[PDB]
């Protein structure tokens, strides 16, 4: 029971929102898959993509530069599955938009479809930190399109209270 360590409430069969640290939550499930709320050259300064790097101890940043260099940098609303790095089984890099920019919001419905490819998804709010989307509005996207069982992890206790009130 890896919840029991969290508040949590669940919301459908397929969706649970949890408050904590989603590398945490990711860490109890070994068959997970953690996805990195990234942008479009992979570069991991801050937010979830930094803790993210943070916790594999600089091995995500190596691994991206590595793809970027080769492949060139993504478009919004793309994804790529890199390796887990010991955090997760693997690590899904997803680029929602970024609403400062004036980013089409509605490309988060891209970056959620491609977590239903694997059975067990821990996931933050896309967009909903640096890229300026509400959390609210990144939650609809994603429960719009879940079909995969998904542990929406986010770390402010006003944004965990304002979808679960
Ligand atoms: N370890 C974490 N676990 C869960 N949520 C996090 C974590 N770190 C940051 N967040 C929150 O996840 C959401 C997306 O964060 P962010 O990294 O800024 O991505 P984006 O650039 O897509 O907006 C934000 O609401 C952020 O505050």
């Amino acid at each position: 029971m890896p919840l029991s360590n969290f508040e949590h409430k669940v919301i459908t069969e397929c969706v649970t929102i949890v408050l904590g640290d989603a590398i945490q939550v990711a860490k109890c499930y070994g068959e997970s898959v953690l996805v990195n709320a990234a942008n479009t050259h992979l570069k991991h300064g801050g937010g979830i993509a930094g803790a993210i790097n943070a916790a594999s101890k600089g091995a995500v940043q190596k691994e991206s530069d590595e793809y970027i260099l080769a492949k060139g940098p993504l478009q919004v609303g793309d994804s790529v599955l890199l390796q887990g790095h010991s955090l997760a089984k693997n690590i899904l890099h997803v680029v929602g938009p970024d609403a400062r920019a004036k980013q089409d919001v509605s490309l988060l419905s891209k970056c959620y479809k491609a977590m239903n490819a694997y059975p067990l998804v821990v996931t933050p709010l896309v967009s909903a930190g640096i890229f300026g989307v509400k959390p609210a509005v990144s939650f609809d996207y994603l429960i719009r399109e879940a079909k995969t069982r998904v542990l929406v992890v986010v770390n402010s206790q006003d944004v965990y209270k304002s979808l679960t009130i």
